């Protein structure tokens, strides 16, 4: 906690809470109730984002729903970015024939790593 200690935190406890629930998310909490209605989703970085936040644009409420409501969605943004360059995260990157681009969330290259637990990456917020 940068204010007291010198530290930088080491996002691997937000980390590992995301990934827990992103992994076990092969099916979906029946609990989920509120978005019952309306169109499906995709699962990119953005909406994880709004999802961890607990945020009302997200369409899922099953997993890191409300859990990481301390961040900002744009920072949230930052991290999954983050994750992205260091590799613990792999992003699809897909364009449709109208040049609009989008990227899926997957885990590839560190993910091992992530699954062995050993996967410690540096994040930038108030710690």
């Amino acid at each position: 906690c940068k204010t007291k200690d010198y530290k930088t935190r080491d996002v691997t406890d937000d980390v590992k809470s995301i990934v827990r629930f992103v992994q076990e998310h092969s099916s979906s909490q029946g609990m989920r109730n509120i978005k019952h209605v309306g169109p499906s989703g995709r699962f990119t970085m953005n909406m994880l984002v709004d999802i961890f936040l607990g945020s009302k644009s997200a369409k899922i409420q099953s997993g890191i729903f409300g859990k990481g409501s301390a961040y900002s969605r744009h920072n949230a943004e930052r991290l999954f970015k983050k994750l992205i360059l260091d590799k613990i995260l792999d992003e699809d990157l897909y364009i449709n024939a109208n040049d609009q681009a989008i990227a899926y969330v997957m885990l590839g290259n560190k993910a091992q790593t992530v699954l062995n637990g050993n996967l410690k990456v540096d994040f930038m917020e108030t710690e």
